[PDB]
């Protein structure tokens, strides 16, 4: 009963106060604002992306047991089309 909502790229870089804010995972948003109070033992969460070539590294270990990644439920839609490369060329992509 759910429906994937895109947000503009204004709107998630508009949110960089500190807190109340989302991170793009492969093609998606994720509304973490409450992950920063909801696992406090994990810094990579919501931290490792200075490069700014691909999220990967964005969860390892630190939930549970054997977690995957959490990044699952913390989601609110995913990016609009407008922005990813795929409609007039590719240029960033090949």
């Amino acid at each position: 009963d759910k429906d994937v909502k895109y947000y503009t790229l204004e709107e998630i870089q508009k949110h960089k106060d500190s807190k109340s804010t989302w991170v793009i995972l492969h093609h998606k948003v994720y509304d973490l604002t409450k992950f920063l109070e909801e696992h406090p033992g994990g810094e990579e969460v919501l931290r490792e992306q200075a490069g700014g070539d691909a999220t990967e590294n964005f969860e390892d270990v630190g939930h549970s047991t054997d977690a995957r990644e959490l990044s699952k439920t913390y989601i609110i839609g995913e990016l609009h089309p407008d922005d990813r490369s795929k409609i007039a060329k590719p240029s960033e992509t090949l």
